[PDB]
C-alpha cells in the first residue's frame, strides 16, 4: 500500500495508456499504480483519500483468486477499457459516475471461483440459493461492499449519505450488467432506441442501459486487443472453462463443448460464434451511441477476420 502511494507512471506509458488497444500484460508490477493513475487523471487526485484508495486497491487484489482468467489481470484490464471510454466521453458523465464506474470495473469479478452461474445453479451451490439470477455478479457486488466496510477502506467517506447510496446503486447496476445473460436484452433495447432516434442520455433509464453496455464492452475488451494478445487471453479463458468441465465429469455431469478440453478443435468456430452473437453487436451498438469508441469495434472486426483465417487453416506460430 505504502509503495503504491509513491508510484509514478513511466512517461512512455502516459501516451500508450490513453489508447483502447493498450495491453497491460507486460507491466504486471505496475497494475495497482496504473489504476491509481487512471483514477487520478479521470476522476482527479481529490476523488479519494490516497491512503484509503491504495489500501482499497491492495485488498481488491488480495480478494481475486489465482484462477486462469477471472483474476487481478482481468479486473485491471476491464478498468483500463472503462478509463479509455470515460476519457473519450468525459463530459457525458458525472464525478460520481466516473468514481463509481472505475471502482465497479476493478471489483466486478471479486472473489470469482472460476465457476459459471450455470455450474453454481445446476449443483445448487449456496450462492445460487441466495442469488437466484446473476448469481456470481450479486456475489461480486456483496464482496465490494464487504471491502468498503473494512477499517481504513471506505474510499466513499467524502460523500453525503445520499451520494453514498447513489454511488453504491451505480456500482450495483454496473456489476450486475456484466452478467452476459442481461447483455442480449440490453443491447436489443439500446439498438431500437438508437435506430428510432429516442435514445436520450439525459433519460436516467437510457443512461443506465448505456452504462450497462459500457460494462459489457469493458468486460469483453480482450477481443479488442492486437491479435497475439487476444489469442493469448483466449488460452486463459479456456484453461478456466475446461477446469469447470473437469469438475463436472468428477461429479457425474457431462459439460457443454466449450468447457470440454476433449473438444478443443471446436474453439475457432466457437470464437466465430461468440464474435457474431456477442462481441461485434456489442461494439457496433456502443460505437453508434459513443462514436469515440469506434477503435474497439475496428479492433474487434480485425480479430474476427483472424479467427476466420484460423478456421480456413492460414494462421501463424504459437509460443
Ligand atoms: C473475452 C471472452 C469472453 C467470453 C465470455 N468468451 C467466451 Br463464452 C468465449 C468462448 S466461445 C466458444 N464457444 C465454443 C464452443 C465449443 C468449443 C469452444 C468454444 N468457445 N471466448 C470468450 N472470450
Ligand atoms: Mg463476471
Ligand atoms: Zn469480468
Amino acid at each position: 500500500w505504502q509503495g503504491l502511494m509513491q508510484f509514478t507512471l513511466p512517461v512512455r506509458l502516459c501516451k500508450e495508456i490513453e489508447l483502447f488497444h493498450f495491453d497491460i500484460g507486460p507491466f504486471e508490477n505496475m497494475w495497482p499504480g496504473i489504476f491509481v493513475y487512471m483514477v487520478h487523471r479521470s476522476c482527479g487526485t481529490s476523488c479519494f483519500e490516497l491512503e484509503k484508495l491504495c489500501r482499497f486497491i491492495m485488498s481488491v487484489k488480495k480478494n481475486y483468486r489465482r484462477v486462469p482468467y477471472h483474476n487481478w489481470k482481468h479486473a485491471v484490464t476491464v478498468a483500463h477499457c472503462m478509463y479509455a471510454i470515460l476519457q473519450n466521453n468525459h463530459t457525458l458523465f458525472t464525478d460520481l459516475e466516473r468514481k463509481g464506474l472505475l471502482i465497479a470495473c476493478l471489483c466486478h469479478d471479486l472473489d470469482h471461483r472460476g465457476f459459471s452461474n450455470s455450474y453454481l445453479q445446476k449443483f445448487d451451490h449456496p450462492l445460487a440459493a441466495l442469488y437466484s439470477t446473476s448469481t456470481m455478479e450479486q456475489h461480486h457486488f456483496s464482496q465490494t461492499v464487504s471491502i468498503l466496510q473494512l477499517e481504513g477502506h471506505n474510499i466513499f467517506s467524502t460523500l453525503s449519505s445520499s451520494e453514498y447510496e447513489q454511488v453504491l446503486e451505480i456500482i450495483r447496476k454496473a456489476i450486475i450488467a456484466t452478467d452476459l445473460a442481461l447483455y442480449f436484452g440490453n443491447r436489443k433495447q439500446l439498438e431500437e432506441m438508437y435506430q428510432t432516434g429516442s435514445l436520450n442520455l439525459n433519460n436516467q433509464s437510457h443512461r443506465d442501459r448505456v452504462i450497462g453496455l459500457m460494462m459489457t464492452a469493458c468486460d469483453l475488451c480482450s477481443v479488442t486487443k492486437l491479435w497475439p494478445v487476444t489469442k493469448l487471453t483466449a488460452n486463459d479463458i479456456y484453461a478456466e472453462f475446461w477446469a469447470e468441465g473437469d469438475e463436472m465429469k468428477k461429479l457425474g455431469i457431462q459439460p457443454i463443448p466449450m468447457m470440454d478440453r476433449d473438444k478443443k478443435d471446436e474453439v475457432p468456430q466457437g470464437q466465430l460464434g461468440f464474435y457474431n452473437a456477442v462481441a461485434i453487436p456489442c461494439y457496433t451498438t456502443l460505437t453508434q451511441i459513443l462514436p469515440p469508441t469506434e477503435p474497439l469495434l475496428k479492433a474487434c472486426r480485425d480479430n474476427l477476420s483472424q479467427w476466420e483465417k484460423v478456421i480456413r487453416g492460414e494462421e501463424t506460430a504459437t509460443w
